[PDB]
């Protein structure tokens, strides 16, 4: 496979962002990582045949590397907890710096792309489409947490972020009273997704493993927990006039890679027709 490892400078973050890339078309699928994003390889390349599955698909595949517990958003400040010496500015990187770099050097279009996220980034992909519709007319959320500002979610997200690398949710979106919590809440931003007529692909398993694996307590628990939010998202979406979505809620699936890969393959034809055909 013709996969490349690029060093894309982030002026806003003051460092270079490693990006795994496979060409094949002017339009691309941005594959966002999960909560435990690593600094060597994006989770999709480590756990799935993503690049192979999209080889010769008429689409380019972009895999940013890094961003553990970042939620791919622009933080208010450095994480006050683990000595992070810079401020995450992933929204700026994904909507300005990276696309500019890829257009100049590779010819990848800055508009008409797809943002695909899972777990931590499932909602992130949706928010990106919400505020950058020209760049993301398509967005997929796989097992995402779609109502981050509601009830216990801010607290659960805070513990998860601290548990994964010691990141501070308050450094990111500030106090739960801060506008950022609602600004980045997919549920709250549904009207934008409808108004922009975003093509959305929302998936979430039910907690029961199939032959695909992912059979462990944590993975089963997470999927069953977030499914409640995903169903409320589908309802509110339809109630708000949403008419361009695909909601896959099968009676199987845990919070793990085999299932996310299965969805990535399932949505390929969908992305091809929306972005190209």
């Amino acid at each position: 496979l013709p996969v490349e490892y690029l060093q894309v400078p982030s002026a806003s973050m003051g460092r270079d962002i490693k990006v795994q890339f496979q060409g094949g078309g002017p339009h691309a699928v941005y594959l966002l990582d999960g909560l435990r994003a690593q600094d060597d390889y994006n989770g999709w390349d480590i756990n799935t045949p993503a690049f192979e599955e999209y080889y010769q698909s008429g689409l380019s595949v972009i895999m940013p590397v890094g961003g553990q517990s970042s939620f791919y958003t622009d933080w208010y400040q450095p994480s006050q907890s683990n000595g992070q010496n810079y401020t995450y500015k992933w929204e700026t990187f994904l909507t300005r710096e990276m696309p500019a770099w890829l257009q100049a050097n590779k010819g990848v279009s800055p508009t008409g792309n797809a943002a695909v996220g899972l777990s931590m980034s499932g909602g992130s992909a949706l928010i990106l489409a919400a505020y950058y519709p020209q760049q993301f007319p398509y967005a997929a959320s796989l097992s995402g947490f779609l109502n981050p500002s509601e009830g216990w979610w801010p607290t659960l997200i805070g513990l998860a972020m601290n548990d994964s690398g010691g990141y501070n949710a308050n450094s990111m979106w500030g106090p739960s009273s801060d506008p950022a919590w609602k600004r980045n809440d997919p549920m709250v931003q549904i009207p934008r997704l409808v108004a922009n007529n975003t093509r959305i692909w929302v998936y979430c398993g039910n907690g029961t493993p199939s032959d695909l694996g992912g059979d462990n307590i944590p993975a089963k628990f997470l999927e069953g927990l977030t499914l409640r939010t995903n169903q409320t998202f589908r309802d509110t979406y339809a109630a708000d006039g949403g008419r361009n979505g695909v909601f896959n809620f099968p009676p199987n699936g845990t919070h793990s890679w085999p299932y996310w890969n299965e969805q990535l393959v399932a949505m390929k034809a969908d992305i091809q027709h929306v972005l190209n055909g």
